[PDB]
């Protein structure tokens, strides 16, 4: 019945999006309860970009110097504070659109939906995944700093990301809602770059299982292999090595389809060692590593929120 | 700065979604003002799937026999009517979430976002395009009939599609909000199938222009060609033939990049006649035909709503 990349409905999250302007820089922030969260480098100026020191900028900042906008409505600020690398300003106006929310930190390989917004107005929503080098291959333009990626579980919203900068290589770096950076990055213009990227294995295995579910079975083989062999193959073809947790997590899909994991390992090894022979899987001629097993289960079972 | 497939924020549309139940069949509908629109085959039963006649069923239908669910809230229905192939039930409760809306009919090649819903609750959003055979390659499971695809223009929402059935071939068919079917399809369980499909040229050209904008210009050539030659090669490789409107519409992108359309036509002909030589463009090894020029302009210029 098809298999398409879909993101969570960005209905509750967009209601808490606000705009903040300080001096000459303008971007967007999140408005939960009566505290607004924004990137810390909004107090930084063009001159401060060579070497910024944030404690002096924070102590020298006053309440009136900061302008906060919710669409056309400007609120009032009665206090300010800083937490790690994220500024949280005490705003006297509580947000009636605040949903039930949780703050979580995600490990590499987990997928989340990002609501891209410019100048405090939403523009679009799409899915993305955390690369092993702690980067995301998203689509952001200038002035888009402050967009937040989120996950939805029934009623609770889990926020996991917040855009901060764009690397010279064309990838993006961000921090969690508590101010901790994702990977070895700092908010400065020194020699900042990411490491070597490796394609994930669990995501491509889940994608293959979804393809088998949808009716594509031409790549199935009749062989069985060990686990050290697949670990060596993954490390040899630039893939993250497989573990016992990664072979247990595929239990639901394997039971649903009836095909063992080692057979899929052999099939994937034969696909890598021989290409796709010109055929395409789910309309793609290359392996996709942006489908976690949970996404495959949810889309193929119609779980709704 | 990246290039991803993103859909419109489903915040205003999500609040207008409601659920209906009649007899044994249950699905979801749209609630605008104080009239609800639902697919017309809800009044059919298991026996009616061989040869249904709707006039008698509407004659015998009463107000109390129809159950409407707005989340947990049940409304009141005062009267019923049908327009073409869509049921319009007069509900005495006006929808406070009704936005500024327009009803439009789209031609093949235009893209829109679909808010998939199950049992009256949203599930996800994704982009899709109207194929020349009047079908869409979406991801819908059983009981998802009634989801509506929409477009957003600043403040006005344009609704263009509504899911009705799943073809045996694995594609979907739907009707506009007025009730006219998209292509030769009837809401009956008989011999129904689509025609031959072809890849749309303008979407591929827009995708190539976006790739050139992002900095991937390894396929650029130094040749010029006529327009009849491109028409011949498009019809030769099963592409929709190009026109003068399709060469004028690419004016903005071509002026922005400074690359003539005929040069891109020659590059595309040489790509099709020789493959991609193992290289990839924007992370895909196959040509993409789901990016209209408007989408390319909007994403590369950061137009927000």
């Amino acid at each position: 019945s098809g298999f398409r990349k879909m993101a969570f409905p960005s209905g509750k999250v967009e209601g808490c999006m606000v705009q903040v302007t300080c001096g000459t820089t303008t971007l967007n922030g999140l408005w939960l309860d009566d505290v607004v969260y924004c990137p810390r480098h909004v107090i930084c100026t063009s001159e401060d970009m060579l070497n910024p020191n944030y404690e002096d900028l924070l102590i020298r900042k006053s309440n009136h110097n900061f302008l906060v906008q919710a669409g056309n409505v400007q609120l009032r600020v009665i206090g300010h504070s800083m937490q790690n690398c994220v500024l949280k300003l005490k705003v006297d106006t509580a947000n009636p659109k605040t949903p039930k929310y949780k703050f979580v930190r995600i490990q590499p390989g987990q997928t989340f939906s990002v609501l891209a917004c410019y100048n405090g107005s939403p523009s679009g929503v799409y899915q993305c995944a955390m690369r092993p080098n702690f980067t995301i291959k998203g689509s952001f333009l200038n002035g888009s700093a402050g967009s937040v990626g989120f996950n939805i579980d029934y009623d609770c919203v889990s926020f996991c990301y917040m855009h901060h900068m764009e690397l010279p290589t064309g990838v993006h770096a961000g921090t969690d809602l508590e101010g901790n950076f994702y990977g070895p990055f700092v908010d400065r213009q020194t020699a900042q770059a990411a490491g070597t990227d490796t394609t994930i294995t669990v995501n491509v295995l889940a994608w293959l299982y979804a393809a088998v579910i949808n009716g594509d079975r031409w790549f199935l083989n009749r062989f069985t292999t060990t686990l050290n062999d697949f670990n060596l193959v993954a490390m040899k073809y630039n893939y993250e090595p497989l573990t016992q947790d990664h072979v247990d997590i595929l239990g639901p899909l394997s039971a649903q389809t009836g095909i063992a994991v080692l057979d899929m390992c052999a099939s994937l090894k034969e696909l890598l060692q021989n290409g796709m022979n010109g055929r395409t899987i789910l309309g793609s001629a290359l392996l996709e590593d942006e489908f976690t097993p949970f996404d495959v289960v949810r889309q193929c079972s119609g779980v709704t929120f």
